[PDB]
């Protein structure tokens, strides 16, 4: 039963582009969901992608024999310093099926177990910083989050060691990465991106992109220079064949791998570790109910890889967390033939389609009216989740290689931060969503206060 | 018989003081010594001393019944911020004594005892630092001995956690103090101090003092704003009372002993390290020795006090690396009466001495013809040292109140550096010795290989 599809306001002969001249262009497509419903018509000259919020609709898009990954704006801007790396391919690409399977077993539990030393190396990090603390002071949480997962990523990925901590700036790539994905962002909304205008921009970006390669530069002679066993991502990398076609990674690939990885591994998991603090402080009582749960877990100085898969409340916190903030907000997949979705909405082959992740996760029919409530209980049984109703992972063979190891450092991180302090929300903080593509909390700080519970090596 | 001394090139009204026109003045000064000998008078505008350079003249200086401790034109300058702590009060100042009396007990033996936790904390964060660096990277030696320096008196002093191993640049109190430092070294080379050209110096000075002053505020307000009552140098600051007056210290004289402890209980200890650190990359066999005393002493995964108290060579690298190139490289001393120095230079009641210890360590008489090599063996026994020819840390009842705190920590850093670490002095460093009063060397770097043995909890 063809259905016209709704479109929000035009300007002119640039269409819909201008909605998107904004800082914060998810949460600006949220609004525009809202009012219009499951599914709208976005315009730009020369382009159209359609936006989809509702489970009905987007678990038709999940299905890998009508719709495959496709590269949004935002992915094709990106490539221009993650390449052909894994997050950035296409999925036809022979780079693509190559770098997947010599990479996922450096994600097998095997892997997971070996890394946890690492992790507990950071966060150990983190809990010491924090206790040395005097009296004033304040945390700068997604600042300190990002310590942690950049760090983590640095060490387990790649024997790497960035040392956050000792810099009370942000680290450097940090810096460029951050202004690479700000432009990204921004360019989004440019018409014409050849006007001089945006000379000034092009030469940031290139210099964005040195320093990030300057310092894959640094990982790849470090590695060279030690030699030494390390079994880890990178040595899968360097050293890993592709069980089809036998090949290694060529070395342009391997640059875009550490890029890649560097970036995918640990921003989202900041935000994510943000978000989770922002609505335990929020939320009093979910705050106290994990807090009992890393007391009665977390009983030795450090914990262990099965303390960590014990802490089932706080995985719980960290999917609501992804539920209502997914930080990596939103997909893209195209039509591969002439298909109708939903009964109503006739697609021609090559279509794009653009999921809305934050609206997926605040569809009415799945999770009931109070779709704003922070309520972890929502995943007491994640067997009973409708099929394609929470997707902060993405979907199908393009779906998240590191969410065990994301999930798993969260979860970690959380529980030792439970463990260790009483956090208060000293200024009665507002949220401030900022986007970089991707989503985080900017301004959140809380204080600690210390449980005085020895930490151990 | 009595003589003259000699007094090196004059400028008419100027005197001496167009002679130095450089950052490098006790180098200088050092240099008019090798010329001239054991003596030589320095003269600038309204103001006469005379340079000792010879442990024979420089024992009759420390005689304290004959003279005591002056102020030199530099601490003059340095009092402008610093007040009346006890670096620069006069001995007959009614708060030398009272401060005296009043901190000294936090050098007691039960306090050093009870800061060597601190310490360890501290100097656990530097190894761990270190343990860290790619292999692509180096260390930038006196910037880390100063994180580890201004960290370790701040919390054993005032339980304050500077936090300088979580900072790219130095906290903005070194920025300030260094500055200031600076400036009070520029005014002794300085023709008409009060020639308004200078105000924007003076503007400067008066900005990095408040600097100085804002941080003092916080170390107060967190001790007052804290119930955990400490028994620290700033617990007997804030409520000791002197026991000969039963007064206790005023809030003005308080805030120039935070000051005062702040720097002097830590910048001369970081160029004590530094420099210690560059003589051992300079002298393998020496290096190596030491290492080996730290292998066999330090046996358990930190630090203990007794441990340290048996790390005999790492405490004479220390003081061959303080004969050398000590960090507060001058002191002065005023005739309390007429007197005549070495039955040879007539002096009248208040005439001016002046220390040259880096000299003073070099005379031949004492220590051989090799005065310029690096031999820790040279303190085998300190007792067969004579009198008075080894003072890096002043003399007599105006004697560094904190050696024996300097002493612990730089022997405890060094055991673990020694321990934990094999050192490379990979570009070939050429030493560059930074002046700002005290003495560091500046652009020094290493590279430090773990030796990978775990380090233990703090305890
Ligand atoms: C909270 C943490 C994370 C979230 C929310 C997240 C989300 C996602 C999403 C939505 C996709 C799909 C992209 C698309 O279809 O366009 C994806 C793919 C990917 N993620 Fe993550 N992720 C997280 C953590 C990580 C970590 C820790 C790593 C690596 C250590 C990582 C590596 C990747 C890679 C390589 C891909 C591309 C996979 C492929 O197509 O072969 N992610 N992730
Ligand atoms: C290697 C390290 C050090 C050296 C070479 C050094 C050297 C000296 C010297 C030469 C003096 C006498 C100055 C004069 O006569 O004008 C002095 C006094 C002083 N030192 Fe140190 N010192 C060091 C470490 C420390 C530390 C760690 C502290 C504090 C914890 C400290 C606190 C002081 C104080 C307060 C005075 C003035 C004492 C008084 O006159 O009552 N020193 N030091
Ligand atoms: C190299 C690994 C870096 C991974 C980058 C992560 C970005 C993932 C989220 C991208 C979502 C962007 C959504 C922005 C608004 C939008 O609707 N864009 C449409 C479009 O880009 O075509
Ligand atoms: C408040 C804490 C004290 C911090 C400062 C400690 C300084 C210790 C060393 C002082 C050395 C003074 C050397 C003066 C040499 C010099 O430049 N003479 C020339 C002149 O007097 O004109």
């Amino acid at each position: 039963t063809i259905k016209e599809m709704p479109q929000p306001k035009t300007f002119g002969e640039l269409k819909n582009l201008p909605l998107l001249n904004t800082d914060k262009p998810v949460q600006a497509l949220m609004k525009i969901a809202d009012e219009l419903g499951e599914i709208f018509k976005f315009e730009a000259p020369g382009r159209v992608t359609r936006y989809l919020s509702s489970q009905r609709l987007i678990k038709e898009a999940c299905d890998e024999s009508r719709f495959d990954k496709n590269l949004s704006q935002a992915l094709k801007f990106v490539r221009d310093f993650a390449g052909d790396g894994l997050f950035t391919s296409w999925t036809h690409e022979k780079n693509w099926k190559k770098a997947h399977n010599i990479l996922l077993p450096s994600f097998s539990q095997q892997a997971m177990k070996g890394y946890h030393a690492m992790m507990v190396d950071i966060a150990v990090q983190l809990v010491q910083k924090w206790e040395r603390l005097n009296a004033d002071e304040h945390i700068e949480v997604p600042e300190d989050m990002t310590r942690l997962t950049l760090d983590t990523i640095g060490l387990c990925g790649f024997n790497y060691r960035f040392n956050s901590f000792y810099r009370d700036q942000p680290h450097p790539f940090i810096t460029s990465m951050v202004r690479a994905l700000d432009e990204a962002m921004n360019k989004l909304q440019r018409a014409n991106p050849d006007d001089p205008a945006y000379d000034e921009n092009k030469r940031q970006f290139q210099e964005d992109i040195k320093v990030m390669n300057d310092l894959v530069d640094k990982i790849i002679a470090d590695r060279k220079a030690s030699g030494e066993q390390s079994d880890d991502l990178l040595t899968h990398m360097l050293n890993g064949k592709d069980p089809e076609t036998g090949e290694p990674l060529d070395d342009e690939n391997i640059r875009y791998q550490i890029i890649t990885f560097l970036i995918a591994g640990h921003e989202t998991t900041s935000g994510l570790l943000s978000f989770a603090l922002y609505f335990l402080v929020k939320n009093p009582h979910v705050l106290q109910k994990a807090a009992e749960e890393a007391a009665r877990v977390l009983v030795d100085p450090v914990p262990s890889y099965k303390q960590v898969k014990q802490l089932k409340y706080v995985g719980m916190v960290l999917n609501e967390a992804l539920r209502l903030w997914p930080t990596a907000p939103a997909f893209s997949l195209y039509a591969k033939e002439d298909t109708v979705l939903g009964g109503e909405y006739p697609l021609e082959k090559g279509d794009e389609l653009m999921v809305l992740i934050p609206q997926l996760h605040r569809d009415k029919t799945i999770w009931g009216d109070d779709v704003e409530e922070f309520r972890p209980e929502r995943f007491e049984n994640p067997s009973a989740i409708p099929q394609h109703a929470f997707k902060p992972f993405g979907n199908g063979q393009r779906a998240c290689i590191g969410q065990q190891f994301a999930c798993h450092e969260a979860t970690l991180v959380l529980g030792m931060m439970l463990k260790h302090f009483d956090f208060e929300d000293h200024t009665n903080y507002e949220l401030d969503i900022k986007e970089t593509l991707t989503l985080k909390p900017e301004g959140f700080v809380v204080k600690a206060k210390s449980k005085k519970i020895p930490l151990g090596g």
